[PDB]
């Protein structure tokens, strides 16, 4: 209906309002609008809203027909999109190059964007999340608009959006594990009881895939709306909610009885997320009900993990 042309088949505030608010420096009001406004997936607002949201985190505005195409020339020696899938940089996880609903053309575009980023950002050595986020952006905008969004997220100086090294990846999931220990202990305690010998680390290493490789597309998109404004803490909240919801479902639903899940709890989470029994709005509501997740508390437990 109202997507980008490289995509296949499956009162509410406006862009101008949000744009005016953001220019007046009112980010908290923009944050609350994003959390509470459920624009339909086929809405044309994200074509304009997402580039604006991603661009606020860098200080210099990037216009179209800019440096991106010069880098395409420098990397590929041509601007013609290859029809034979090209090799990706080593920072991607070949297991998780999630295309979602992109056509082969859209996937080729994502391949090119990811190579340009790698060329321009040599410090990125490990970032499995980067390709899926590229594909998602491309569902509502063109190539260069997607690259510009990503560069803004990757180049962010205060808010974290995308981890770029193995160390950053390790500290993050360790951090997600500690927070869950305080917020969702009943969930993990139960898992360890029906599956003796369970190493919770192997589970929490894939916390981001519950969201990016599990949740339905409409849930993902609403999450991205807030994530592009607030950063990775949005993903933390939803991770916690997923754990609590799955736990609640283990108590009353036969599909998630101990024998049906104990052999591989990690995969049970993924399968559960694919048919998540709540709507996007209810998912976000629980996610943003959670307290004690201040920037300062996360930052402190982050360095406590890093310092050991």
């Amino acid at each position: 209906e109202g997507f980008a042309p490289h995509v296949e088949t499956s009162a509410l505030r406006s862009y101008t309002e949000i744009q005016q608010l953001l220019q007046q420096g009112k980010k908290r009001d923009v944050k609350n609008i994003l959390r509470e406004n459920s624009w339909p997936i086929n809405s044309p607002i994200r074509a304009q809203l997402w580039p604006m949201l991603c661009g606020q985190h860098q200080t210099k505005q990037q216009m179209l027909d800019g440096f991106y195409w010069e880098m395409v020339h420098q990397v590929f020696g041509t601007t013609e999109l290859s029809e034979k899938p090209i090799m990706l940089p080593a920072f991607v996880d070949a297991t998780h190059c999630l295309p979602y609903h992109l056509t082969s053309t859209g996937r080729a575009v994502a391949d090119r964007i990811v190579n340009v980023l790698g060329y321009d950002c040599p410090d990125i050595t490990y970032s499995p999340v980067l390709y899926p986020i590229t594909s998602i952006l491309l569902h509502f905008m063109s190539e260069e608009e997607a690259y510009i969004c990503l560069a803004g997220l990757v180049g962010s100086k205060e808010k974290v959006f995308i981890n770029q090294t193995k160390l950053q990846h390790e500290v993050t999931w360790k951090t997600v594990m500690q927070i869950a220990k305080k917020h969702t202990k009943s969930a993990t305690s139960y898992f360890q009881r029906i599956c003796p010998g369970l190493k919770l680390e192997r589970i929490f290493m894939d916390w981001c895939w519950w969201i990016l490789a599990g949740l339905p597309f409409q849930h993902l998109v609403r999450i991205m709306d807030c994530y592009f404004h607030e950063g990775i803490k949005v993903l933390y909240r939803v991770a916690l909610v997923i754990l609590n919801l799955f736990h609640k479902e283990c108590q009353s639903n036969n599909e998630w009885s101990p024998d049906n899940i104990k052999n591989d709890i990690g995969n049970a989470l993924i399968k559960f997320c694919k048919k998540i029994p709540v709507s996007p709005a209810k998912l976000l509501h629980a996610a943003f009900s959670i307290r004690g997740l201040s920037t300062q508390y996360i930052s402190r437990i982050f360095i406590k993990t890093e310092m050991l």
